């Protein structure tokens, strides 16, 4: 029970199957007792001992992954009941210890043989909960593992289906979308072709695209063009795709992992893009709704559309992170904004500063009207995006006369440009360039971390895009009443032992190779023959002075 | 530049449209739609920021419905392009400048050779008289000492060959001694020596007669 609560919602151990069970209730060996013993070690926190029993027995990598995962979860338990505070360190330590073995491991098995290691890393563990590495590796957040090679060359075979497309894709799955008769003419790996081509993954991240596209398409026609008392057939496609999106999102909070439906918003309300997508879709009903009504109604909801179409165009981003290049500039535009944010406020402060004296000393008759509260920003904040225009401020004064103390506005905004456009810019672009390689790095690692994730994401979704997809939804109501790839990849007893010695021989050569490496450095080479010089010193004036003359 | 000019037309297209929706709703469907959206949002962040142009002062026409969103919706599209992107962007290119200069260095040296082979080749005269050229070579259609290599005698050859055996020779020697005499080579030597030394006295230490 207690292996159940620190590993995840999904897991099942041994210990508490129907079998064991009845085993124990009326109270025989273990087949594999290194497992146990593994777990009784790791629980315990006795660091030597786990290490020892580590590398002892079959499934090296996910005992070292469900140590990985025991750790951490045991480190956060213990760092929330006021505990001493310093047992949560050494078990942070002991995660990282097993993690850093379990990379060392892979890319061990992936530098002896690349396509045992990929088998390594799908085989389903009949010992672990019916889990796979991967799945392992991701629920503990391990992210050195999924950035790996052999992890990342995994994830794109995924991604890439039953197809193959490996020199040259993306034009080719948009002309099998377009063109289904040009479907036959792609290779398939080892009528049934269609079904296999339109259920990768890939084939439906461009449908979905597409659809977007169509979508986005149709919602700058209904803006842009004049709209009558009733919608027309664009709006209604509009209105239809939004309906959909939303009973879509419903469906995905309802199947979610958790059991407990105030646990499954709760979790799902976790991406901010579900929580924005949530409110744009409410904002987008209420417009619909101010939208079938009289003129000034009408005219609100066309102002409730015209500002929710800067969502929907800003969203493309999500469809721009596939790209290898295209989601670390995006996470990097994201910690830049707050950079951004930060070095803005002082802006604002000199911004009100400047506009407040311009403002008080040229107009010294001016009633208390909300006015003033637009003079202050509007002016100054469009003169240094280059629109400095004399004789819009210190205006030339048949000639009014001069209002008193008017030559002292140029000398507040020559000191004001010199300060927002020559200072704070340019620090600004010092703290951009002196803090991008980490940023840059950490972009990278998360972006082949969340490669996982949106592949599954797009591996559960159904075949038709949202317009479509209410066809899906009345099929998954037919099957109301009534993984052999993507995932795992079963095999027999021969193939299992096959991958349990070439693992064997991976981590023995592993461990000889770092006792060969250690001894070899020039540290231990220094301290071994300092050591040796010391007792034949010693050996050597013991020899000397014991003689028979 | 490219690469990150994709998310500034996006940024663009967004804001040209959400402008041009708001302040015009009585517009038939015409390709002049299609313009107001890429041309005023894109001169503005070039310096062409005009505040009378982009929410119009308003004897005055009735205001617009939803007009004071067009301020606002254009501080933050000048505020995301002209102070986040081409700030990252010169990040960018001051961040990755050593490699590419580096890597242009060599490209550039070893096309140099290609260069210069293509013009020992080309006729003498320019293209507007490389007619004249092509004309002789009609009239030696029906009829290398220098600039690539150097043709020499055997006495020659022979000096160059033992000029090249005698550099391989000192090319392997200084490896040699290079190589046995760096501090991990003496450290290994040393410790192999101290450990049969150890040895030898301890199996001597043990061979007492007295
Ligand atoms: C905000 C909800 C209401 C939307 C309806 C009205 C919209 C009117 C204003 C438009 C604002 C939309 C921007 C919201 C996007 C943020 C999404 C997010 O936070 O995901 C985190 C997202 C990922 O978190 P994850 O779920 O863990 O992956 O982080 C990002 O990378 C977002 C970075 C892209 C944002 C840059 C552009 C923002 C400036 C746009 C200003 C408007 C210009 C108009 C001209
Ligand atoms: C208007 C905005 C619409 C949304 C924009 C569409 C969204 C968008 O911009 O990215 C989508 C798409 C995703 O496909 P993705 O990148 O995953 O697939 C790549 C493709 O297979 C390349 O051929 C591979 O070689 P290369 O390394 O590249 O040389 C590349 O490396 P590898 O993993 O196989 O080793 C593959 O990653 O990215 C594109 O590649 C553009 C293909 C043309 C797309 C044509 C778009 C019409
Ligand atoms: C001059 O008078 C023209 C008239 C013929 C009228 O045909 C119209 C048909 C719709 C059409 C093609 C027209 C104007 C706006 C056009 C929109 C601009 C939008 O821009 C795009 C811009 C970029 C896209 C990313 C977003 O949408 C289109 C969805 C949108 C777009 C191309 C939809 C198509 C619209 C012309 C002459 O006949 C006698
Ligand atoms: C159009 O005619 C208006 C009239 C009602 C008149 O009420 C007035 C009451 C004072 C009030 C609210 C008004 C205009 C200037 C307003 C100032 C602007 C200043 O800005 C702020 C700017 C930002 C702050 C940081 C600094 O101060 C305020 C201290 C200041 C401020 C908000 C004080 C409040 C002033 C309106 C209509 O009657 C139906
Ligand atoms: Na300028």
């Amino acid at each position: 029970l207690v292996i159940e609560y620190l590993m995840g919602g999904a897991y099942r151990c041994n210990y508490t199957r129907k079998r064991f069970r009845t085993l124990y209730h009326n109270l025989n060996h273990f087949p594999f007792p290194f497992h146990e013993l593994m777990v009784w070690a790791v629980l315990m926190k006795r660091q030597k001992m786990a290490l020892f029993f580590w590398q002892h027995g079959e499934e090296a990598m996910a005992k070292a992954l469900v140590a990985c995962k025991l750790c951490k979860a045991m480190a956060h338990e213990a760092s929330e009941n006021d505990m001493v505070d310093d047992i949560s360190q050494e078990l942070n330590h002991n995660s990282r210890d097993f993690g850093q073995l379990a990379v060392e491991l892979l890319d061990q098995s992936y530098k002896q043989d690349e396509q045992l290691a990929m088998k390594l890393l799908t085989y389903e563990l009949k010992n672990w909960s019916n889990a796979t590495c991967l799945q392992l590796a991701v629920a503990a957040k391990h992210r050195d593992f999924i950035a790996h090679t052999c992890s990342q060359m995994l994830l794109t075979d995924m991604w890439m289906g039953r197809l193959r497309m490996r020199k040259n894709s993306g034009l080719k799955v948009i002309l099998g979308i377009l063109l289904p008769p040009s479907i036959l003419s792609l290779e398939f790996k080892n009528g049934r072709k269609i079904y296999e081509f339109y259920n990768a993954p890939i084939v439906k991240f461009w449908f979905y695209t597409l659809a977007y596209i169509g979508y986005l398409m149709l919602f700058n026609y209904i803006v842009l063009v004049k709209m009558e008392r009733w919608p027309s057939t664009q709006e209604w496609i509009v209105i239809s795709y939004i309906f959909t999106l939303g009973i879509e999102k419903m469906r995905e909070i309802l199947m979610s992992e958790p059991g407990k439906l105030l646990q499954k918003v709760k979790v799902w309300l976790q991406e901010y893009w579900n929580v924005t997508d949530l409110i744009a879709i409410l904002l987008f009903s209420v417009g619909m709704i101010l939208r079938l009504q009289d003129q000034p109604f009408r005219s609100d909801g066309r102002v409730i559309y015209c500002v929710n179409i800067i969502y929907w165009y800003i969203r493309l981003l999500d469809i721009f992170g596939v790209n290898k290049y295209l989601g670390p500039y995006v996470m990097m535009i994201g910690k830049m904004m707050i950079d951004m944010m930060y070095f803005v406020i002082i802006m604002l402060v000199v911004l009100m500063s400047f506009g407040v004296a311009r403002q008080a000393i040229l107009f010294p008759n001016e009633e208390p009207s909300w006015k003033l509260a637009k003079n202050i920003f509007y002016m100054p904040y469009w003169m240094i995006y280059g629109e400095v225009f004399a004789d819009q401020i210190d205006p030339p004064c048949q000639l009014p006369p001069c209002k008193t103390g008017a030559w002292i506005v140029p000398a507040i905004m020559a000191c004001y440009l010199l300060v927002a456009n020559i200072l704070l810019v340019n620090l600004l672009i010092a703290v951009f360039n002196n803090t991008f390689f980490e940023v840059k790095s950490i972009s990278n690692q998360v972006w082949k971390f969340q490669r996982y994730q949106l592949i599954m994401t797009f591996h559960e979704r159904p075949v038709l895009p949202p317009p479509l997809i209410i066809f899906s939804h009345m099929t998954m109501i037919f099957q109301h009443v009534c993984r052999d790839y993507g995932l795992k990849l079963f095999i027999t007893d021969d193939e299992l032992k096959k991958v349990h010695d070439f693992e064997e021989q991976c981590i023995e050569e592993y461990f000889r190779e770092k006792d060969d490496r250690f001894n070899s450095s020039n540290d231990e080479r220094i301290r071994v023959t300092s050591e040796r010089v010391e007792n034949m010193s010693m050996r050597l004036e013991e020899v000397n002075e014991r003689e028979h003359s």
